[PDB]
């Protein structure tokens, strides 16, 4: 019996809270028992909530999935107060999570989502089903973890030959999430995945792209459309609508059919 039940809010207890960097924390939440299946299909996420002094809820794709029993890990960017001048109050739920102590609980509802990569080289999107050979992934900031979950499900499977191209955009090089992990995946599956990065404001020793995602960047980093090739996207709404879809549409993709948003 899996932990996730889409009809229920299920309590999960914080087991470990481990700093990845000054503003990125890994939260390790226990399931009902240490051998329990999470029950999160590839392509889906969860809603995590807590009642504080007001019920606050946000979507998260854990960096672990069904392969890890008894717990799930969340990698969370903490949007701290009095750091950014445009956002002096910071992020509501990421600070709630950061303030948690081991032993505190959150409520979890899931699985959530319309896209399901259900078996090697195959997916379901709402009511539509199809074989797939190549997947483009475009992520911005925290939009990375839905991509990371799919990349691991494909690359760690000894019977899946699906190829991947990731294009990951962030404001600064310091904002890139899971960079060592992404680099280690590209290093350990060199003929199956490529990863390309862009930052708004780069430093002199930067070996990748600068500025917003454009047609040239999409053509360098991603596959063009052919039957069997899809593009999946997760990031800030303006980035997707204005920088991604127009350029994928020029590369032969179709919004909602071959270009799918998480
Ligand atoms: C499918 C899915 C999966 C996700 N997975 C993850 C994941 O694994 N990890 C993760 O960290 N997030 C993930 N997110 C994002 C998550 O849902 C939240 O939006 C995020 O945690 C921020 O919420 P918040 O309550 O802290 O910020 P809010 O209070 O909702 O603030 C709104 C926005 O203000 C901006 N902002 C506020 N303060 C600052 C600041 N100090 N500096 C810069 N910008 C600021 C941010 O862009 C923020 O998103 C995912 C989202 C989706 C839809």
């Amino acid at each position: 019996a899996p932990f996730l039940n889409p009809k229920k809010q299920k309590a999960a207890e914080l087991k470990e809270k481990i700093k990845i960097s000054h503003d990125v924390t890994l939260f390790r939440f226990g399931l009902e028992h240490d051998e329990q299946l999470l029950g999160l299909p590839t392509g889906k996420h969860m809603l995590i909530r807590k009642k504080v002094t007001e019920v606050v809820m946000r979507a998260y794709t854990p960096t672990t999935a069904n392969e890890t029993r008894g717990h799930f890990d969340l990698v969370v960017k903490i949007y701290k107060a009095n750091v950014h001048p445009k956002f002096p109050e910071g992020g509501k739920f990421s600070q709630i999570l950061e303030a948690l102590e081991v032993g505190d609980t959150v409520e979890v509802k899931g699985p959530i989502g319309h896209f399901h990569y259900d078996r090697p080289g195959h997916y379901k999107n709402h009511k539509l089903e199809s074989e797939v050979k190549r997947i483009n992934m475009i992520a911005g900031g925290t939009g990375l973890t839905p991509m990371y979950q799919v990349m691991k499900a494909i690359l760690s499977n000894p019977s899946d030959l699906t190829e991947i191209r990731l294009l990951y955009a962030n404001q600064t090089e310091a904002d890139i999430l899971l960079r060592p992990e992404l680099e280690a995946l590209a290093k350990s599956h060199p003929d199956r995945v490529k990863i390309h990065y862009t930052v708004d404001r780069p430093t002199p020793g930067w070996k990748y792209s600068s500025g917003f995602i454009d047609l040239d960047m999409c053509e360098r980093a991603l596959f063009r459309y052919e039957p069997g090739t899809i593009s999946v996207l997760c990031g800030p709404p303006p980035m997707l609508k204005f920088a991604c879809h127009p350029n994928l549409e020029k590369m032969g993709f179709e919004k909602g059919v071959t270009s799918i948003e998480f």
